Protein backbone atom coordinates (compact mmCIF):
# COMPACT_ATOMS: atom_id res chain seq x y z
CA UNK A 1 0.00 0.00 0.00
CA UNK A 2 1.12 3.70 0.37
CA UNK A 3 0.49 4.96 3.81
CA UNK A 4 2.66 7.87 3.43
CA UNK A 5 0.38 8.86 0.23
CA UNK A 6 3.51 9.50 -1.60
CA UNK A 7 3.72 9.90 -5.75
CA UNK A 8 5.29 6.50 -5.82
CA UNK A 9 5.34 4.58 -2.72
CA UNK A 10 8.71 2.70 -3.06
CA UNK A 11 10.63 6.82 -3.44
CA UNK A 12 10.16 9.66 -1.39
CA UNK A 13 10.40 12.65 -4.25
CA UNK A 14 11.76 15.78 -3.11
CA UNK A 15 12.13 19.27 -4.37
CA UNK A 16 15.15 21.34 -3.45
CA UNK A 17 17.69 23.67 -4.39
CA UNK A 18 21.17 23.72 -6.10
CA UNK A 19 22.64 27.39 -4.84
CA UNK A 20 21.36 28.01 -1.02
CA UNK A 21 24.68 26.31 -0.07
CA UNK A 22 25.18 25.25 2.95
CA UNK A 23 21.28 24.54 3.52
CA UNK A 24 20.82 22.97 0.25
CA UNK A 25 23.13 22.47 -3.00
CA UNK A 26 24.84 20.71 -5.75
CA UNK A 27 28.39 19.45 -5.21
CA UNK A 28 30.36 19.04 -8.32
CA UNK A 29 29.06 15.94 -9.40
CA UNK A 30 25.71 17.23 -9.31
CA UNK A 31 24.75 15.46 -5.86
CA UNK A 32 22.65 17.30 -3.28
CA UNK A 33 23.94 18.13 0.06
CA UNK A 34 23.60 20.55 2.96
CA UNK A 35 22.33 20.48 6.21
CA UNK A 36 19.02 20.41 4.99
CA UNK A 37 19.32 17.44 2.80
CA UNK A 38 21.60 15.35 5.14
CA UNK A 39 18.91 15.99 8.27
CA UNK A 40 16.08 15.07 5.49
CA UNK A 41 17.84 12.09 4.25
CA UNK A 42 18.20 11.15 8.10
CA UNK A 43 14.56 11.86 9.23
CA UNK A 44 13.54 9.52 5.69
CA UNK A 45 15.82 7.16 7.18
CA UNK A 46 13.97 6.54 10.49
CA UNK A 47 10.36 6.78 8.16
CA UNK A 48 11.90 3.76 6.69
CA UNK A 49 14.08 5.21 3.38
CA UNK A 50 16.93 4.61 2.43
CA UNK A 51 19.56 7.04 0.62
CA UNK A 52 18.57 5.00 -2.51
CA UNK A 53 15.01 6.15 -1.87
CA UNK A 54 14.78 9.81 -1.97
CA UNK A 55 15.14 11.72 -5.26
CA UNK A 56 16.18 15.20 -4.77
CA UNK A 57 15.30 17.64 -7.70
CA UNK A 58 16.68 20.98 -8.01
CA UNK A 59 14.46 23.91 -8.69
CA UNK A 60 14.47 27.88 -8.71
CA UNK A 61 12.92 29.16 -4.50
CA UNK A 62 9.62 30.50 -6.20
CA UNK A 63 8.82 26.95 -7.91
CA UNK A 64 9.00 24.54 -4.96
CA UNK A 65 5.59 25.64 -2.74
CA UNK A 66 3.84 25.40 -6.06
CA UNK A 67 5.68 22.16 -7.23
CA UNK A 68 4.48 20.00 -3.71
CA UNK A 69 1.36 21.76 -3.69
CA UNK A 70 0.86 20.54 -7.33
CA UNK A 71 2.24 17.36 -6.77
CA UNK A 72 5.00 17.11 -8.40
CA UNK A 73 7.53 16.61 -5.10
CA UNK A 74 5.99 14.80 -2.10
CA UNK A 75 8.04 16.96 0.23
CA UNK A 76 10.30 20.32 -0.19
CA UNK A 77 13.62 20.83 1.40
CA UNK A 78 15.84 24.40 1.14
CA UNK A 79 15.25 26.54 4.16
CA UNK A 80 11.28 27.06 3.91
CA UNK A 81 10.64 29.56 6.52
CA UNK A 82 7.25 28.77 7.97
CA UNK A 83 4.84 31.16 7.91
CA UNK A 84 1.20 31.46 8.09
CA UNK A 85 0.89 32.85 4.13
CA UNK A 86 2.46 29.20 3.53
CA UNK A 87 0.67 27.28 5.49
CA UNK A 88 -2.57 28.71 2.98
CA UNK A 89 -0.61 26.53 0.19
CA UNK A 90 1.22 24.09 1.85
CA UNK A 91 1.90 21.75 5.54
CA UNK A 92 4.80 22.12 6.68
CA UNK A 93 6.28 19.74 9.39
CA UNK A 94 7.66 21.28 12.92
CA UNK A 95 10.44 23.75 13.07
CA UNK A 96 14.30 22.96 12.79
CA UNK A 97 16.41 25.74 12.11
CA UNK A 98 15.44 29.22 12.91
CA UNK A 99 17.98 32.36 12.37
CA UNK A 100 19.12 35.33 10.61
CA UNK A 101 18.30 37.26 7.20
CA UNK A 102 20.82 38.61 5.90
CA UNK A 103 21.90 41.82 3.34
CA UNK A 104 25.25 40.85 1.95
CA UNK A 105 27.68 43.85 0.63
CA UNK A 106 30.51 44.72 -1.11
CA UNK A 107 33.92 45.65 1.08
CA UNK A 108 32.83 49.29 0.59
CA UNK A 109 29.34 49.00 0.47
CA UNK A 110 26.59 49.57 2.75
CA UNK A 111 26.79 49.80 7.00
CA UNK A 112 23.55 49.52 8.22
CA UNK A 113 19.76 49.11 7.28
CA UNK A 114 19.45 53.17 6.33
CA UNK A 115 22.03 52.77 4.49
CA UNK A 116 19.66 51.07 1.99
CA UNK A 117 17.72 53.69 1.34
CA UNK A 118 18.06 54.89 -2.34
CA UNK A 119 20.14 51.39 -2.82
CA UNK A 120 19.82 48.36 -5.44
CA UNK A 121 19.45 45.37 -3.22
CA UNK A 122 18.95 41.99 -4.83
CA UNK A 123 16.31 39.69 -3.60
CA UNK A 124 15.63 35.90 -5.13
CA UNK A 125 11.54 36.08 -6.16
CA UNK A 126 9.35 34.44 -3.49
CA UNK A 127 11.45 34.46 -0.76
CA UNK A 128 10.90 35.78 2.87
CA UNK A 129 13.78 38.36 2.21
CA UNK A 130 11.48 40.19 -0.79
CA UNK A 131 8.63 40.23 1.75
CA UNK A 132 10.87 41.39 4.08
CA UNK A 133 12.28 44.38 2.57
CA UNK A 134 8.58 45.51 0.56
CA UNK A 135 7.12 45.89 4.58
CA UNK A 136 10.76 47.07 6.32
CA UNK A 137 13.01 48.56 3.18
CA UNK A 138 10.80 51.36 1.52
CA UNK A 139 12.86 53.33 -0.59
CA UNK A 140 15.11 50.35 -1.58
CA UNK A 141 14.92 49.69 -5.50
CA UNK A 142 14.43 45.68 -5.06
CA UNK A 143 16.11 43.82 -7.89
CA UNK A 144 14.54 40.10 -8.54
CA UNK A 145 16.49 37.20 -9.13
CA UNK A 146 15.70 34.08 -9.76
CA UNK A 147 18.34 32.93 -7.42
CA UNK A 148 21.17 33.37 -5.60
CA UNK A 149 24.40 32.87 -8.11
CA UNK A 150 22.45 35.59 -10.31
CA UNK A 151 22.07 37.89 -7.56
CA UNK A 152 25.93 37.21 -6.19
CA UNK A 153 27.38 37.33 -10.25
CA UNK A 154 25.54 40.97 -10.04
CA UNK A 155 26.53 42.29 -6.72
CA UNK A 156 30.08 40.73 -7.82
CA UNK A 157 29.61 43.12 -11.22
CA UNK A 158 28.45 46.44 -9.75
CA UNK A 159 24.63 45.49 -10.48
CA UNK A 160 23.40 45.90 -7.23
CA UNK A 161 24.62 47.16 -3.93
CA UNK A 162 23.67 44.32 -1.60
CA UNK A 163 21.76 40.98 -1.87
CA UNK A 164 19.46 39.99 0.49
CA UNK A 165 19.74 36.33 1.47
CA UNK A 166 19.79 33.12 4.24
CA UNK A 167 22.48 34.27 6.60
CA UNK A 168 24.81 30.89 6.41
CA UNK A 169 24.77 31.37 2.33
CA UNK A 170 25.57 34.84 3.06
CA UNK A 171 28.12 33.53 4.82
CA UNK A 172 29.54 31.09 2.60
CA UNK A 173 29.55 33.61 -0.47
CA UNK A 174 31.53 36.16 1.43
CA UNK A 175 33.95 32.83 2.20
CA UNK A 176 33.77 32.28 -1.84
CA UNK A 177 34.34 35.93 -2.54
CA UNK A 178 36.61 37.53 0.04
CA UNK A 179 35.94 41.26 -0.68
CA UNK A 180 31.93 40.34 0.41
CA UNK A 181 30.40 41.24 4.28
CA UNK A 182 27.26 40.81 5.89
CA UNK A 183 25.95 44.28 6.33
CA UNK A 184 22.50 43.59 8.24
CA UNK A 185 21.73 40.70 10.47
CA UNK A 186 17.58 40.88 10.61
CA UNK A 187 15.75 37.75 13.23
CA UNK A 188 13.93 35.20 10.85
CA UNK A 189 12.84 33.12 14.30
CA UNK A 190 9.04 33.88 14.06
CA UNK A 191 9.61 31.38 10.49
CA UNK A 192 11.88 28.56 11.52
CA UNK A 193 12.50 26.26 8.30
CA UNK A 194 10.01 23.36 7.75
CA UNK A 195 9.66 20.87 5.41
CA UNK A 196 7.14 21.16 3.38
CA UNK A 197 4.31 18.56 2.24
CA UNK A 198 1.40 18.70 0.34
CA UNK A 199 -2.31 19.84 2.20
CA UNK A 200 -2.78 17.98 3.72
CA UNK A 201 -0.78 14.60 4.15
CA UNK A 202 -1.41 14.38 7.80
CA UNK A 203 0.43 10.73 7.55
CA UNK A 204 3.81 11.95 6.01
CA UNK A 205 3.66 15.53 8.36
CA UNK A 206 2.88 13.52 11.24
CA UNK A 207 5.79 10.71 10.24
CA UNK A 208 8.11 13.60 9.28
CA UNK A 209 7.63 15.73 13.19
CA UNK A 210 8.40 12.44 14.72
CA UNK A 211 11.34 11.73 12.80
CA UNK A 212 12.39 15.25 13.49
CA UNK A 213 11.95 14.99 17.38
CA UNK A 214 14.02 11.64 16.86
CA UNK A 215 16.99 13.15 15.70
CA UNK A 216 17.03 16.25 17.99
CA UNK A 217 16.99 14.30 20.59
CA UNK A 218 19.52 11.78 19.84
CA UNK A 219 22.55 14.46 18.68
CA UNK A 220 21.79 13.78 15.29
CA UNK A 221 20.75 17.62 14.60
CA UNK A 222 23.42 18.77 16.55
CA UNK A 223 25.89 16.98 14.60
CA UNK A 224 24.93 18.35 11.05
CA UNK A 225 24.41 22.15 12.82
CA UNK A 226 28.14 21.79 13.83
CA UNK A 227 29.02 20.25 10.45
CA UNK A 228 27.47 22.48 8.10
CA UNK A 229 26.76 26.14 10.20
CA UNK A 230 30.02 25.90 12.60
CA UNK A 231 29.98 28.62 14.89
CA UNK A 232 26.45 29.01 14.68
CA UNK A 233 24.48 28.89 17.80
CA UNK A 234 22.10 26.24 18.15
CA UNK A 235 18.99 26.56 20.34
CA UNK A 236 17.68 24.56 22.96
CA UNK A 237 14.73 23.40 21.48
CA UNK A 238 16.62 21.38 18.89
CA UNK A 239 19.54 19.78 21.03
CA UNK A 240 18.71 16.28 23.19
CA UNK A 241 16.32 16.98 26.41
N1 LIG B 1 16.34 30.80 -0.51
C1 LIG B 1 15.84 29.83 0.28
O1 LIG B 1 16.12 28.64 0.14
C2 LIG B 1 14.84 30.20 1.39
C3 LIG B 1 14.94 31.67 1.80
C4 LIG B 1 14.07 31.99 3.01
N2 LIG B 1 14.48 31.22 4.19
C5 LIG B 1 14.09 31.86 5.45
C6 LIG B 1 14.53 30.99 6.62
O2 LIG B 1 13.75 29.78 6.69
C7 LIG B 1 14.57 31.74 7.96
O3 LIG B 1 13.24 32.27 8.22
C8 LIG B 1 15.05 30.80 9.10
O4 LIG B 1 14.81 31.40 10.37
C9 LIG B 1 16.48 30.18 9.14
O5 LIG B 1 17.53 31.16 9.17
C10 LIG B 1 16.87 29.13 8.07
O6 LIG B 1 15.85 28.21 7.64
C11 LIG B 1 12.60 31.72 2.73
O7 LIG B 1 12.00 30.82 3.39
O8 LIG B 1 12.13 32.40 1.80
CA1 LIG C 1 17.25 40.75 -13.09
Amino acid sequence: DNPLGLIDPTTISVGTMGDAKPYAFTTADGNFTGFDIELFLNVAGRLGFKKEQVVFTGQEFSALMPSVANGRFDVAAAAIGTTAKRKETVDFSDGYLAGFLSVLTSEAGITDAAGLKGKRLGVVQGTLQEIYAEKNFAGTDLVKFPDNNSAVSALNNGTVDAHFLDFEAAKDYSARYPALKIAVNIPSFDAPAGFVIRKGNDALRNALDKGLKEAMQDGTWKKLHEKWFPGTPMPAAYLPK
